[PDB]
RNA sequence: AAAAGGGCGAUCUAAUGAAGUUUUAGAGCUAGAAAUAGCAAGUUAAAAUAAGGCUAGUCCGUUAUCAACUUGAAAAAGUGGCACCGAGUCGGUGCUU
DNA sequence: TTGATTCTTACAGCGGTCGACCATTCATTAGATCGCCCTTT
DNA sequence: AATGGTCGACCGCTGTAAGAATCAA
């Protein structure tokens, strides 16, 4: 028995834990180990860090789902055409469709015909050299009339469907509006007839390349204006093309409006909208927006379809031919430039599929960026392709006909293109012209995102209420399918539930009855003091609502006191300074519908929660039309209209009987009437909540009834590799306590932590900024990727090569002279992200390093700035901080709130796994029913630690161990508890439980909370070393901290060279292979994509993850004899359920015999096996391990590489040679790799001469090859050296298998060489 | 003090588009016994896209969870003595069952 | 002497380490939750 | 990106069977 606590650091990949006592000191006890060793007991010193590889999150498992649920719907798509065309194909062929679906099969298994559209060679290859594509079959079914195949039609069909289209365009992209130059004219031309005094017209414009350009619809709209010196952006013709962009403009300044008019085409209600518009504008004005509708039909398809489109009724056919015709002639028109100039490189351009070319782009799968950049000197370096170049720059010499561009193809086109085949050749079939609804369904419809899947309650992720228990199909989906209970039960399957009421909804925030709710708790508290004489009547609070509240939106308190406490009551109040509780939706309903006795009306007041409720809930107008046709008989028409014009969202907070369904027995009254009136004492929400007389509080303990803690885990908001590493914790502490014989703590000091993805995001965010902003940075200096990952040349790439603090621009390989600065002063706020650094030349051009840059700065800039922020190039939050200046700076409030920020937490998180870890550390309550606080769990910042380190010398390399985490588990422990023995009053920010106006004073106290642990003061006369060396509590007899002895401790605990690593062995969980398909080889690796499809014949998969090997002994058969061998096999995930239940059958299926069924061992990844002269193996698969010994290098020469890799050090040189001794003793003891040792001495022989800063900062990389884990690549001034790869695991056979705790501390050991 | 409005971030669900890959179809010509050499043409299409499963749906199948043993039916639970000297991955020495 | 036997001993087959090479992507739409940093009212 | 599957080349091991004795009868 003692007093003790823990100290905790949690991880996304790591979990420190550290026990101390009274003393500072980490206690070491003799465990029981079990097994057939003759060990039996271990000494341990109960500190360590639990590893563990980073939870994955949900989102790839849901795009598997949506690729394997839209690859079933397409094949069901293209099944319901066959079934519709299956009995008219029987008339002319019988193994039409059996052929297509055999194409797959080689004619050694094909059980018909080859050919699969026709049956015969010759016709086969007449329809290939006359129709070479399918869009060639496409254009003729469209614009000819003469009856074709049927065969053809259902293959012209089949890929129509197929491949369908985007959905992203709602309504019918008309084919006729093509050209942007002449609708544009066309617009200019109705522009002028509509205002002839001041007509805009420009004929030296040209829109086709600046509204039709790559970038962003806002700048080839500002393009597009700046060369009209007559029109402006807030003027009429801006909006118009605004609006053939789809800008969203609105029309108040334009037509003198007194509401917002705004239009877009993409939505929905536009049309509704327009004709709002066109009920308070002229209706002669609609033809200009129909002209702008033509614009944005013709603005899209100039990159969709590149052809006239009076041409041929086959627009997107005719320009795929245009394509195909242009590759032929390009090709031709090259190999015969080829052929005539520099043949000899023929061969590597026509002629080899592995390195790029046409031959490598077509039949070796290249990419066609590749083919550009390959041919590129190739056609700088010749005559005749000085023309191709042309075509080459604009990404448009060979293309083929599926390329990505194919993205930008709506689905309109290819239903214009079905509609025209089946009206051709409707006249011919009869099934064909009865079911064009049929195919036309087929190709047009789509699930709802409101419905999800179509499932009958097999599917945890499905919520479709259906309306009968029927086959739903393309057809009768409207009729099976309940849309609108689907979409409720969409919207209500994800909205939270009342914290008060869990067994009931929450209503919307813009419902009425939650606005009655917050006016009448807003009001219930008012001062109203008049000379002489906070009542708060009832009668007068209705009063008040009806003169102020529901006449006026926003009730300022000066019209407040004017118009009821002055004129009601004569009189010449100080209880709210507005009242931030607007009835908002109120007046919208009454401007709305006009009859303001309808919203008084108590009775409709049902009628309208349901009204406001079905406009939060749907966003689909006819899903909300549907939803409000049984309210139709209610309005006039045009209310109706408007009704469903508006459109509310978001959600509230409360449920509606807590509002006014909830009535005490004894006091006889709903809650909102208590909030009306409640006597002389007009309480409030929360003092109705919290009442010892309100029945309210009794019965909202009693809705409470109930779970799990992974279920508690899972409901906690935030990654869910904090969500492991945070059940990783508690599980920890749980076996640390029973280390303890169920002994609680006394304290447990708890502290969270706060790439070729990130480069390629920059790389977006860059490129996008860059087009929005119209500059040629990126084309006069070529920037590469993974570039960017440097912060000088990232911050000048986002500042388009010009500083933030002055207009200078800045100079590219000159960037090691600039400087990055700071935003706010680094000793105030600790922010080292793009939001807070700015690159420039000196850091002088900052006002000062007081405050943000001063507004002498911001007064020039701010321009520069906010074209940064509208480029999506800079954050808000940067552009606040950067113009704070203009609002005062920052003062000396926020100055100690920045500095309050870096040691206190305040972070939902932590909040709440410090809530988790006191609900299961105290449960015990008193007499009183109170809880028994005997565990306090403290929650530190990482910064308060490290500044420990830093001002203690206890420097810490991440490089060198795992060490590092359980002593900053260690270092939190002790801090926080000294921090809670010398300031018990500051429990409130630590401690968890129910706990200019001195400023200076909290920025001064919370700047110098450590200083108590310094041994010294500085003061204005010198360095004073009269500080206590014993540190106590005031008015406590109690001693904090002494600096004689604890330092001694901490730095012996740090010293110790025994510390608890345990990695965490777990089953892998996820594909069952390598995604690529490789070809046919002659090999047993390749897995059979199909049951009934041969790998050597087909290809298929490569690289299965191995996961829950099983180590196995039994006798193989190899003149066919029997030898007894002990061998470990790898289960793959495909392979893992058929091995479960089935370990003697699995087992034999693959060659072995007289199996031990009851020597099999199950082994999942990171098994822990300890071999010869401590060397301990981590069995990373069937057939490769990994370093699982961990190098306890002496906190001397740690120091030392700290002190040298930063330079002030200048410490010993002959420490560089003991840590090189070190390592190489390290590894000849338990890295079986000698020739990268070898390597490594070498360069370090070699790199003797270099500087020791250098030296040590590449010692420090060094440590890689003694690192525990997987071997990797580390360099050692520019001398890499590759990983030495363990790949075997014979000797584990015969290893000692260890298997440790969570914490480590309780190990099972067991000699696997006594089962052979 | 509070609301509101933005702006970034962590997640979760549903509906879609385009590519990628593989097998097959698209007859390759000439010379030559052959090995191979010389030419021509190449852009497209079908089918699969986790093996598959029963619960038979136009459903599900890569998230979370996992040291050993003993139970339970799963979840989950239970199972391992304490001080003192030291410290190269923990070793001893005392007590106590 | 002669087949059989008993080593026996040098030559082809087996199943281990170095050294690369590779690893399914882009893009929309519609919602819902929590969490933090700001400004504005 | 990471770290494990996979193929190619190499390569020491190894066990194996074809001489080389080696008895015995």
């Amino acid at each position: 028995d003692k007093k003790y606590s823990i100290g905790l650091a949690i991880g996304t990949n790591s979990v420190g834990w550290a026990v101390i006592t009274d003393e500072y000191k980490v206690p070491s006890k003799k465990f029981k180990v079990l097994g057939n060793t003759d060990r039996h007991s271990i000494k341990k010193n109960l500190i360590g860090a639990l590893l563990f590889d980073s939870g994955e999150t949900a989102e790839a498992t849901r795009l598997k789902r949506t690729a394997r649920r839209r690859y079933t719907r397409r094949k069901n798509r293209i099944c319901y055409l066959q079934e519709i065309f299956s009995n008219e194909m029987a008339k002319v062929d019988d193994s039409f469709f059996h052929r297509l679906e055999e194409s797959f099969l080689v004619e050694e298994d094909k059980k018909h015909e080859r050919h699969p559209i026709f049956g015969n060679i010759v016709d086969e290859v007449a329809y290939h050299e006359k129709y070479p594509t399918i869009y060639h079959l496409r254009k003729k079914l469209v614009d000819s009339t003469d009856k074709a195949d049927l065969r053809l039609i259902y293959l012209a069909l089949a890929h129509m469907i197929k491949f369908r289209g985007h959905f992203l365009i709602e309504g019918d992209l008309n084919p006729d509006n093509s050209d942007v130059d002449k609708l544009f004219i066309q617009l200019v031309q109705t522009y002028n007839q509509l205002f002839e005094e001041n007509p805009i017209n420009a004929s030296g414009v040209d829109a086709k390349a600046i509204l039709s350009a790559r970038l962003s619809k806002s700048r080839r709209l500002e393009n597009l204006i700046a060369q009209l010196p007559g029109e402006k952006k807030n003027g009429l013709f801006g909006n118009l093309i605004a609006l053939s962009l789809g800008l969203t403009p609105n029309f108040k300044s334009n037509f003198d409006l007194a509401e917002d008019a705004k239009l877009q085409l993409s939505k929905d209600t536009y049309d509704d909208d327009l004709d709002n518009l066109l009920a308070q504008i002229g209706d002669q004005y609609a033809d200009l927006f129909l002209a702008a509708k033509n614009l944005s039909d013709a603005i899209l398809l100039s990159d969709i379809l590149r052809v006239n489109t009076e041409i041929t009724k086959a627009p997107l056919s005719a320009s795929m031919i245009k394509r195909y015709d242009e590759h032929h002639q390009d090709l031709t028109l090259l190999k015969a430039l080829v052929r005539q100039q520099l043949p000899e490189k023929y061969k590597e351009i026509f002629f080899d599929q592995s390195k790029n070319g046409y031959a490598g782009y077509i039949d070796g799968g290249a990419s066609q960026e590749e083919f550009y950049k390959f041919i590129k000197p190739i056609l700088e370096k010749m005559d005749g392709t000085e023309e191709l170049l042309v075509k080459l720059n604009r990404e448009d010499l060979l293309r083929k006909q599926r390329t990505f561009d194919n993205g930008s193809i709506p689905h309109q086109i290819h239903l214009g293109e079905l509609h025209a085949i089946l009206r051709r050749q409707e006249d011919f079939y009869p099934f064909l012209k009865d079911n064009r609804e049929k195919i036309e369904k087929i190709l047009t419809f789509r699930i709802p995102y409101y419905v999800g899947p179509l499932a009958r309650g097999n599917s945890r992720f499905a919520w479709m209420t259906r309306k009968s228990e029927e086959t739903i199909t393309p057809w009768n989906f409207e009729e099976v399918v309940d849309k609108g209970a689907s979409a409720q039960s969409f919207i209500e399957r994800m909205t939270n539930f009342d914290k008060n009421l869990p067994n009931e909804k929450v209503l919307p925030k813009h419902s009425l009855l939650y606005e009655y709710f917050t006016v009448y708790n807003e009001l219930t508290k008012v001062k109203y003091v008049t000379e002489g004489m906070a009542f708060l009547s009832g009668e007068q609070k209705k009063a008040i609502v009806d003169l102020l509240f529901k006449t006026n939106r926003k009730v300022t308190v000066k019209q407040l006191k004017e118009d009821y406490f002055k004129k009601i009551e004569c009189f010449d109040i100080s209880g709210v300074e507005r009242f931030n509780a607007s009835l908002g939706t109120y007046h919208d309903l009454l401007k709305i519908i006009k009859d303001k006795d309808f919203l008084d009306n108590e009775e409709n007041e049902d009628i309208l929660e349901d009204i406001v409720l079905t406009l939060t809930l749907f966003e689909d107008r006819e899903m909300i039309e549907e939803r409000l046709k049984t309210y139709a008989h209610l309005f006039d028409d045009k209310v109706m209209k408007q009704l469903k014009r508006r459109r509310y969202t978001g959600w509230g907070r409360l449920s509606r009987k807590l509002i006014n369904g909830i009535r005490d027995k004894q006091s006889g009254k709903t809650i909102l009437d208590f909030l009306k009136s409640d006597g002389f004492a007009n309480r409030n929400f929360m003092q109705l909540i919290h009442d010892d007389s309100l029945t309210f509080k009794e019965d909202i303990q009693k809705a409470q009834v109930s779970d799990s803690l992974h279920e508690h885990i899972a409901n906690l908001a935030g990654s869910p590799a904090i969500k492991k590493g945070i059940l990783q914790t508690v599980k920890v502490v749980d076996e640390l306590v029973k280390v303890m014989g169920r002994h609680k703590p006394e304290n447990i000091v708890i502290e969270m932590a706060r790439g070729q993805k990130n480069s390629r995001e920059r790389m977006k965010r860059i490129e996008e900024g860059i087009k929005e902003l119209g500059s040629q940075i990126l084309k006069e200096h070529p920037v590469e990727n993974t570039q960017l990952q440097n912060e000088k040349l990232y911050l000048y790439y986002l500042q388009n090569g010009r500083d933030m603090y002055v207009d200078q621009e800045l100079d590219i390989n000159r960037l090691s002279d600039y400087d990055v600065d700071a935003i706010v002063p680094q000793s105030f706020l600790k922010d080292d992200s793009i939001d807070n650094k700015v690159l420039t030349r000196s850091d002088k051009n900052r006002g000062k390093s007081d405050n943000v840059p001063s507004e002498e700065v911001v007064k020039k800039m701010k321009n520069y700035w906010r074209q940064l922020l509208n480029a999506k190039l800079i954050t808000q939050r940067k552009f606040d901080n950067l113009t704070k200046a203009e609002r005062g700076g920052l003062s000396e409030l926020d100055k100690a709130g920045f500095i309050k920020r870096q040691l206190v937490e305040t972070r939902q998180i932590t909040k709440h796994v410090a809530q988790i870890l006191d609900s299961r550390m105290n449960t015990k309550y008193d007499e009183n029913d109170k809880l028994i606080r005997e565990v306090k769990v403290i929650t530190l910042k990482s910064k308060l630690v490290s500044d420990f380190r830093k001002d203690f010398q206890f420097y810490k390399v991440r490089e060198i161990n795992n060490y590092h985490h359980a002593h900053d588990a260690y270092l939190n422990a002790v801090v926080g508890t000294a921090l809670i023995k010398k300031y018990p009053k500051l429990e409130s920010e630590f401690v968890y439980g129910d706990y200019i106006g001195k400023a200076t004073a909290k920025y001064f106290f919370y700047s110098n909370i450590m200083n108590f642990f310094k041994t010294e003061i500085t003061l204005a006369n010198g360095e004073i070393r009269k500080r206590p060396l014993i540190e106590t509590n005031g008015e406590t007899g109690e001693i904090v901290w002494d600096k004689g002895r604890d330092f001694a401790t901490v730095r012996k605990v740090l010293s110790m060279p025994q510390v608890n690593i345990v990695k965490k062995t777990e089953v892998q969980t996820g594909g069952f292979s390598k995604e690529s398909i490789l070809p046919k080889r002659n090999s047993d690796k390749l897995i059979a994509r199909k049951k009934d499809w041969d790998p050597k014949k087909y290809g298929g998969f490569d690289s299965p993850t191995v996961a829950y090997s099983v180590l196995v002994v039994a006798k193989v058969e190899k003149s066919k004899k029997l030898k007894s061998v002990k061998e470990l096999l790898g289960i793959t995930i495909m392979e893992r359920s058929s091995f479960e239940k089935n370990p003697i059958d699995f087992l034999e299926a693959k060659g072995y015999k007289e199996v031990k069924k009851d020597l099999i061992i199950k082994l999942p990844k990171y098994s822990l096996f300890e071999l010869e002269n401590g060397r301990k193996r981590m069995l990373a698969s069937a057939g490769e391990l990994q370093k699982g010994n961990e190098l306890a290098l002496p906190s001397k020469y740690v120091n030392f590489l700290y002190l040298a890799s930063h330079g002030s050090g200048s410490g010993s040189g002959h420490y560089l040679d003991e840590i090189i001794e070190q390592i190489s003793e390290f590894s000849k003891r338990v890295i079986l790799a000698d020739a990268n040792l070898d390597k490594v001495l070498s360069a370090y022989n070699k790199h003797r001469d270099k500087p020791i800063r250098e030296q040590a900062e590449n010692i420090i990389h060094l440590f890689t090859l003694t690192n525990l884990g997987a071997p990797a690549a580390f360099k050692y001034f520019d001398t890499t050296i590759d990983r030495k790869r363990y790949t075997s695991t014979k000797e584990v056979l015969d290893a000692t298998l260890i298997h440790q705790s969570i914490t480590g501390l309780y190990e099972t050991r067991i000699d696997l060489s006594q089962l052979g």
